[PDB]
């Protein structure tokens, strides 16, 4: 059951990444532009992170889906170039990795899974692409190589970095009213007790 709290955090972490969003989408752009869309598929998986941090700290159901719409509507909010297709794509990422916390019953965080997050958003935008952003007049072959890529870049750039932000966070202390903070509380009782006089 979330709490105010949570809800609020979430939204301030969305709010944050948005910024964060929106600068990569002005670089995604320009690499688009000069090299075609393989040239932003190496750094996709930053437009996954709030998913994968939201989820992981707060550790309860809808925190990947509603906290990546958020993140969207935001940089829709601060000038996305490409106006509310954003919020749709955001939905679309929100919900392919969603679908990975349900299928474990938002009870696994162990990285493989943040991972598989990440790249359950990797194959849902990928999906959204081949409807609506022109990937379906390109080859078999520069289609898969871009998905690789792009998995990829889900797995670490949403997972991987997304735990490493959050376990960042959690060690200031700011996250000690969520999961991940009780999480570090519990493993620090546990090491603190091999403490000898
Ligand atoms: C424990 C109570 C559960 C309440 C559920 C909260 C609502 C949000 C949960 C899941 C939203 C994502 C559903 C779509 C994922 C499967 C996509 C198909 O691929
Ligand atoms: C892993 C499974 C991922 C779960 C869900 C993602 C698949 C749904 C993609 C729908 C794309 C609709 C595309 O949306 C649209 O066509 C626009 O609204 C058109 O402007
Ligand atoms: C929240 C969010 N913001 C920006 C992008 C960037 N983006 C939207 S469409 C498109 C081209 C088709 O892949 C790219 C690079 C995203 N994926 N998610």
């Amino acid at each position: 059951s979330w709490k105010v709290k949570e809800i609020v955090i979430m939204s301030v972490i969305s709010i944050v990444f948005a910024v964060v969003y929106l600068l990569f989408t002005h670089f995604g752009n320009v690499l688009a532009g000069m090299f075609g869309p393989i040239a932003y598929e190496p750094i996709y998986g930053i437009w996954f992170i709030v998913s994968v941090i939201a989820a992981y700290m707060i550790r309860k159901p809808g925190a990947a889906l509603v906290s990546e719409i958020i993140a969207a509507l935001v940089e829709c909010l601060l000038g996305n170039p490409s106006g509310p297709m954003v919020i749709v794509i955001g939905i679309v990422q929100g919900l392919g990795a969603e679908a990975v916390f349900l299928a474990t019953r938002w009870k696994a965080y162990s990285l493989p899974v943040l991972m598989l997050a990440g790249m359950g958003s990797s194959v849902a935008s990928f999906i959204y692409d081949l409807f609506v952003s022109g990937y379906a007049a390109y080859s078999p072959g520069y289609l898969l190589i871009m998905l690789v890529i792009r998995l990829i870049s889900g797995a670490l750039l949403a997972g991987l970095l997304g735990k490493a932000v959050s376990d960042s966070l959690a060690y200031t202390g700011v996250l000690n009213g969520m999961a991940l903070g009780k999480e570090l509380k519990k493993k620090r009782k546990r090491a603190s007790e091999h403490a000898s006089l």
